[PDB]
């Protein structure tokens, strides 16, 4: 039978001694530097997806096509290690939440984020329709039998406040999602408050740096006592500005000059081409 | 009415002055932040589209669903941009060379190249299943009356050797290819000769640093007479050591300490927001 | 290159042109109806979802759905105009922009675009929203020199009442749309009354029989001044009665027993075979 | 603990009292009207998702993408019901048969076939098919998927009954599950077959009118077969029903659809009541 990566993020959440850390990926690439670091979890960000799928802004140009091909292509990539998944507000009402988590289960991905925002279009949907879609989720992967894990995210902060931030966690804790996820915390203090507010489930940092939260590391996050913190630039801000500073070098030089261990066959083999040779070599043949 | 940069990248390669540099590019950011440096073509590499894609070596793993998908999407954030796109073998017989060439068509794909390698090393087809390619995709945009430029390249240099090549590129020149790309060039004086022994019928030098073929700059390479240079693993090998090495110090440190700049806003607006929210604003 | 979006438009220009298109949802209700002779046809959402989904017209197709299944008929026959549904346009006018921009790569024809909120959890959004997916369709489409007939649809007739959905198609002709659509007609009067509340305006009548619309043929339909005229079941609902007699008949003997003619050999001509030959000997 | 119909169809199939009826299928349409006749295991054509995903003849012109999404919609309607898709070839070599395996598998699809043909009647070498069946094992061991391998041969037209013979025993060797050789052409060819190969499950193509005796479910159970398929149980019904109301709306401008052929039908046939009752239970 086939095992998920769910099931070991489930069991790893069950255990307050674990903690994860996810480096933000957005596409093949990134998701094979960050396996070869030596990360057991990453993150599929959406808005690295909508960068690298459609060359956009992450203003919910995604479809859920779109969005479960690189999650199900980056859980792929090495099997038994956990993804957590961007899918954004579910991509419709209760029947396109259970279709969202039924495709990302069958794909292998181990958690996914849903929030309060509006599909379209930061505008919040009533906590009630919020709560549909949580329940929706959780109902569809219990109708399945699935362990993906079920991540509650609220947008509410900056609009509505902290307290109304804590209420609807709550009601999304209630409804049965397995963690929750406060964006855009505020200070140390904030994230303090939230783990003892939110006491004994499970909570997810949104570490990206230079924005709404002071820098915290996953040290510093462990011991405040989350569960879970990501880093959703942790491969784009890099990317973005090498690229850039090699196109401009090039246009400069006439040539790319890039360093002679950056032979083609060494960007197949960050591409796992040993294991592809072993693969075609063990079905008998051949090509290699 | 509606317009094609496969039109504009003709009229450049019937203009005997014109170069073309083609860096390479895999997915919308790297095509963003290769426009955003000044480019007037690109170049969208399948072993790139493989990497990004499916996370993969290039193997022939993607399908034409795949890969006309990658290239219509870069070749329509600036559609007047000319795009250049690996078609590898054209995804099958004539049947599947016209239906790649027409989705090519129709996403606005400026030229595209298909090989002589089996689908499927290296490893070669004959000649007449070659030209019956080249002649698919040729008689294939003639009906749809597309002007998109079919570009003939042979992988037979490495097994074959010189000649086998270059009567390979006039087999593909006299079935109407309009570039020829005689892939690997191992020196200098056969990058010359090529040029000579294909005199009139435009060339395309594959730039990939630090493999077969010695390290030739847009300079030299319009010295020597090619019509087009491009650069594949350009955005890619620098992508590549700036996340080993983003990631390798995340995994030291705990927190990724990137530069002040590097924030989702800066992304953004590489990724062409002030646009996207004009389109917004336009419409109401 | 050419598509049927610019023959589409001028039969609409010209006032003695009358469309009569029949529902299709995949490629094989296409390829009978242009056998039947049928000169354009509908790609009716409502079978989309049922046939790439097997689900009820519930707003589960996806732009990549609709826009796949829209191109793939669109390209059966090249030259035969096709008007596709595209329900809200996918979103914001980000995603109205991309789904016109799309359909129009795609050879789509004509599309149409309501009034409903995209997601329920019949239910419509007001009408400056509703203007601005109309009017992000409009300029879309001006900027990339498309052709496509943008077709302004309103389903407030029940909701909201018959003045309502006359503003709501006023609102949208003012935005530049080419035709409007009012959905669920209840009796004849109506229908002559909004051909003339909207004189010079080409509207289309979807004749779904046994529905809140009377019946109306084509000639009838013509003769009241509609430009166009729809039938989205004329393939769901024979194809579904014939299926599913042959399922249960198959359940009691054991066996098909299908007529002689009922063959492999016949699909593929209907699905042309001859064509893809001529093709296929061309490249050789 | 998600679980897959491909458990249950092998563990079926281990028991010889089980015999397999499957109808063919091509979208998600005729696989709702099948699960409602009663049938307890579903098979998807090739054909037929070449004319409905492609307008198309059977040519090798789907795609692993093509092909595999159709086989997931179908494995998703009622998943606890087994479904038989086609694989063609495994869309490539070792690496691609191994993709489409693991993507097959993470699908829902029960079993699948893979044949000898060429990718792109002209067959492969044993060695070269062979390769792809073990392909197919060796990618399912490491996932520790219990989908079913089927090998199929193409080879009886070609080389006769011997070739065939020596076909299936190789996959067989590799570690194929099941058996499958296209065309038999007499009731004693048959019981022949199921012989050579005894203690091997086999599959029984039944498309009536070609090379193949009209033999029932029962009857190809008596014989031996543990699974029989009925490729165009869903495909002859549609396109004479489809053919026949179109040259009927052709003549009268009206289709004159029979009382009961509406959206409410069609919507309810496509599993409407259970989308409701997941919409009604989430909110809640
Ligand atoms: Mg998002
Ligand atoms: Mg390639
Ligand atoms: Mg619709
Ligand atoms: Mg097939």
């Amino acid at each position: 039978p086939m095992v998920t990566a769910a099931t070991s993020l489930r069991r790893a959440l069950e255990n307050p001694d674990s903690f994860i850390v996810a480096p933000g990926v957005y596409d093949g690439l990134s998701a094979r530097v960050a396996l070869s670091a030596g990360f057991d979890a990453l993150y599929m960000t959406g808005a690295g997806t909508a960068a690298s799928v459609h060359g956009q802004a992450d203003l919910g140009i995604c479809t859920l096509n779109d969005m479960r091909a690189n999650a199900e292509m980056i859980s792929n990539i090495s099997p038994s290690t956990p993804v957590i998944a961007d899918a954004d507000t579910g991509y419709g009402g209760p029947i396109m939440v259970a279709r969202t988590t039924e495709q990302y289960s069958r794909s292998g991905v181990a958690a996914f984020h849903i929030e309060d925002q509006v599909q379209t279009k930061k505008i919040l949907v009533d906590t009630d329709t919020y709560v549909t879609r949580i329940r929706a989720a959780v109902q569809a992967r219990q109708r399945i039998g699935s362990d993906i894990v079920v991540i509650a995210r609220t947008d509410s902060l900056q609009t509505h406040g902290y307290e109304e931030s804590v209420a609807r966690l709550r009601a999304a804790r209630d409804a049965g999602a397995d963690v929750g996820f406060l964006e855009g915390i505020t200070s140390r203090e904030m994230a303090r408050q939230v783990i003892q507010d939110l006491a004994g489930w499970p909570l997810l940092l949104n570490m990206v740096e230079h924005g709404a939260t002071p820098s915290i590391s996953a040290a510093e996050a462990k011991e405040m006592g989350f569960r879970i913190i990501i880093f959703p630039f942790a491969a784009l801000g890099p990317a973005v500005a090498a690229m850039r500073e090699a196109m401009e070098k090039l246009k400069r030089d006439g040539i790319p000059g890039l360093d002679k261990e950056m032979t083609p066959q060494m960007l197949f083999r960050v591409c796992g081409l040993d294991e592809s040779m072993k693969v075609d070599a063990q079905a008998g043949g051949a090509a290699f």
